[PDB]
């Protein structure tokens, strides 16, 4: 475009789309690790509950 | 609008905003979920700490 | 710009980019906290291994 403002807004939209995709990917990764943490903590509580006298 | 280029820009802007809102919600929920996981791990160690 | 549509698009594009930055920072914080939670759950199981 011959319009500087139009080129800038196009750049902003593209940069925003890419960043959003990356942020969602990272959020899902965090949720996966969060689940791993919860599962391992439950494992510890189960081992404690199943201890022999 | 009959300006084709302006229409494409409108579409790109709308998609970008929609995705940013989607990612903002995802990130907010994930931070909260991570705190819950931190609390769960802390509670497991607490049970080990308080056992006689 | 005397063109209202162009101004509105310029604003919306900048706002989307700012919101994406916010989401990036929050996602990064969540990954860090989740990792710390994983490490602490591992600490609990290690303590049990030594009993
Ligand atoms: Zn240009
Ligand atoms: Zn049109
Ligand atoms: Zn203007």
């Amino acid at each position: 475009s011959s319009n500087a403002k139009i080129d800038q807004l196009s750049s902003d939209a593209q940069t925003a789309n890419a960043k959003a995709d990356q942020a969602s990917n990272d959020a899902n990764a965090a949720r996966s690790d969060a689940q791993a943490a919860k599962d391992d903590a439950a494992r510890a509580n189960q081992r404690l509950d199943n201890m022999a006298t």
